[PDB]
């Protein structure tokens, strides 16, 4: 789904995340695309 191509990264808001990456309640950014079981 909103699954980062990026490297695992933190959120500290939406825009703090480059590209289609949203903050999570996980206190991240979308998940990456090294997590298989996201999409």
């Amino acid at each position: 789904g909103g699954v980062c191509p990026k490297i695992l990264q933190r959120c500290r808001r939406d825009s703090d995340c480059p590209g289609a990456c949203i903050c999570r309640g996980n206190g991240y950014c979308g998940y990456p695309y090294d997590v298989p079981d996201y999409a």
